[PDB]
C-alpha cells in the first residue's frame, strides 16, 4: 500500500512483506499485519523494529499525554531504569504509550524488569504490534 | 570453575556469569547453568551462542555418529535446508546431535521449519542447553 511502513514498524522485513501485499481494506490490512508480524518475521526483525523507537522519556507523539503530564522525577527514574532494562534484556523497553503517563510506564517498566528475557521479548513484540496497529489506523482514517 | 565456558556455550555472558560462581559439584553446576541460561542471559546472548556452532552437516564431535552413518544425499539436502532455515529464522538450525543421524536431523529440521520464529527460538535455546549439559558432564567426568 506504500513502503512507508519502515515508519509504521521499524522492521525492514515487515515493511517489505507488506509492500507486496494485494491492497485490502483498513481491516484486512490489520489482520495481514499481525500474521506477518507474529508468524513470518524472525526475532532479528523484531529487534530491528524495537530499536527504531525513542525510549520512554525521550522524544524522537504516542507520548503526548505523558509529556503533557510528566515531571522531572518521572523523567529521571525513567532515564535510569531504561539503562538498566537495556543491559538486562538487550533491547529497549517497548510499550504502547498513549493515555499513559511516564509514571504508569515507569511502573510497568519496573514490573517487567523481573520477567525472563524470553518473555520480555514476547511482550515487547505485542506492544510493538499495538503501536503499529495504532499508526495504521492513522493512515487509513486519512 | 574455568572461563573455558565460551567453548562450553558460545555465550560470552553465560561464560562470564559462570566464571564467577562459587565452585560446586557436577550436579549443582548443571542446575546453576540452566537457571542462568533460561532466566539471566538475554536473547542476544542466545543468538551469540547458536552462531558458535557448525551447521548440522559440517564439521568445526556430537556429530560422530551422524558422520559414521552419513550419505552424500543427506549431506546434500542438509546443506540446502540449512540455508533455507537461516533465511527464515535468523540463526542456524540448532539441535543436540549424538546418536542422531543426518537423516533424522534433516527430518527434524524440515519439521521445525514450520514453527513460528519465536517458538523456534525456544527450542533452539533448549537444544543448546542440552549440548551444554552434555559438554559439562565431559569436564566433570574428567
Ligand atoms: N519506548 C517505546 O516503546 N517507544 C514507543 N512506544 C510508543 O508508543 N511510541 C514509541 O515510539
Ligand atoms: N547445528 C548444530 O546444532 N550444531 C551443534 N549441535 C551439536 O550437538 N554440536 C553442535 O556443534
Amino acid at each position: 500500500g506504500e513502503d512507508e511502513w519502515k515508519v509504521c514498524c521499524g522492521s525492514s522485513e515487515f515493511a517489505k512483506q507488506m509492500s507486496t501485499s494485494g491492497p485490502l481494506t483498513s481491516q484486512e490490512a490489520i489482520y495481514t499485519a499481525r500474521d506477518i508480524w507474529f508468524n513470518q518475521v524472525n526475532v532479528t526483525d523484531w529487534l530491528e523494529a524495537f530499536s527504531a523507537h525513542p525510549q520512554i522519556g525521550n522524544t524522537p507523539s504516542e507520548q503526548s499525554t505523558a509529556f503533557a503530564t510528566t515531571s522531572a522525577s518521572a523523567l529521571q527514574e525513567l532515564a535510569e531504569w531504561n539503562v538498566l532494562y537495556k543491559k538486562k534484556f538487550g533491547f529497549i523497553f517497548i510499550i504502547c504509550a498513549s493515555g499513559r503517563t511516564h509514571a504508569e510506564m515507569l511502573h510497568a517498566l519496573k514490573e517487567r524488569y523481573e520477567n525472563r528475557p524470553i518473555v520480555e521479548l514476547e511482550i515487547a513484540a505485542m506492544e510493538q504490534m499495538k503501536i503499529t496497529e495504532l499508526r495504521m489506523a492513522k493512515l487509513f482514517s486519512d
